[PDB]
């Protein structure tokens, strides 16, 4: 089951539109939330700009298929930015998407605050283009310990097959952002963690399929897929990325990288 890695520096527009229709199995979405100041030419807010890629990324995604959006909900209204409400709220009244779930990703640390509750979470916005998603729960069990487990298995009322195979981990995530001294940082400066984007490729994607990032920043998403078999393509708009991809690369089975978007196909292959 050898997969196959695309990478390379460009526009979202620019990779989603080198793409075909329903070729993709599942999108990690961690964009930006301002536009450029060039973007003024043609947008009046963020959401004008936003809705473009929004919209692509519908049409490439497979009738089964997902994205993630990760984002806040603390925009403060200014001009040309927004956060993941923006982009719900869009949703809502332009697409036949499926909102599935409402992830909270709760994080331990974070900064102090004296005039209001400290800020300890980030949302994750899983779309669904159909119904007929794919969702592999299993995957992404919790197990319960021997012992608590024994316990379940003694409660008749209980379904034993439910508690060998773990609890639903919940649309509440308790698990913790990179640190300045992590193990896999790259230098990106919002790089997310393996391990929240290991739960979202485990259950919202096949092994063998295709997961796009079109702001993969870090390019944690490809290191992911690479480690959990499936086929990836990632692309940024800013060079450094490379560097970043390749350093994704040394912390890592049979898989090839291929460099350049000309290249897309070969990890749409199933
Ligand atoms: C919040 S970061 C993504 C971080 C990523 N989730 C990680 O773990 O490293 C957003 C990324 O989008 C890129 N970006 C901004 N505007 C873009 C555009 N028009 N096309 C492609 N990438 C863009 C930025 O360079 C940046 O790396
Ligand atoms: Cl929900």
């Amino acid at each position: 089951g050898t997969t196959r890695h695309v990478y390379d520096v460009c526009d979202c527009l620019d990779t989603l539109a080198k793409l075909p229709d329903d070729s993709v199995q599942l999108i990690i979405c961690d964009p930006p939330y301002n536009i450029m100041l060039a973007d003024w030419d043609d947008h009046m807010d963020y959401i004008g700009w936003a809705k473009r890629w929004l919209a692509e990324a519908e049409r490439v995604l497979s009738p089964t298929g997902s994205i993630a959006i990760f984002g806040g909900l603390q925009y403060q209204g200014e001009a040309g930015s927004g956060d993941l409400i923006s982009i719900i709220s869009h949703m809502r009244q332009n697409s036949k998407m499926l909102l599935a779930n409402l992830i909270i990703w709760n994080y331990p640390n974070g900064m102090s605050a004296q005039r209001f509750f400290a800020n300890r979470h980030e949302e994750i916005a899983w779309f669904a283009k159909t119904k007929k998603y794919f969702f592999d729960l299993d995957a992404v069990r919790e197990p319960y310990d021997e012992e608590t487990k024994a316990a379940y298995m003694k409660d008749k009322r209980l379904n034993p097959e439910s508690v060998e195979k773990g609890r639903n981990p919940t649309n509440v995530w308790r698990m913790s952002r990179l640190n300045g001294n992590s193990l896999e940082r790259v230098g990106h400066p919002t790089q997310k963690p393996a391990a929240v984007i290991e739960r979202l490729v485990r259950a919202l994607s096949h092994p063998g399929s295709t997961v796009l990032d079109f702001f993969a920043g870090s390019g944690v998403t490809a290191r992911v897929a690479i480690q959990e078999g499936r086929n990836s393509i990632c692309t940024d708009a800013a060079p450094v990325f490379k560097e970043y991809y390749q350093k994704q690369l040394t912390f890592l089975r049979s898989y090839e990288i291929v460099e350049g978007a000309a290249n897309f196909g070969a990890a749409l292959q199933r």
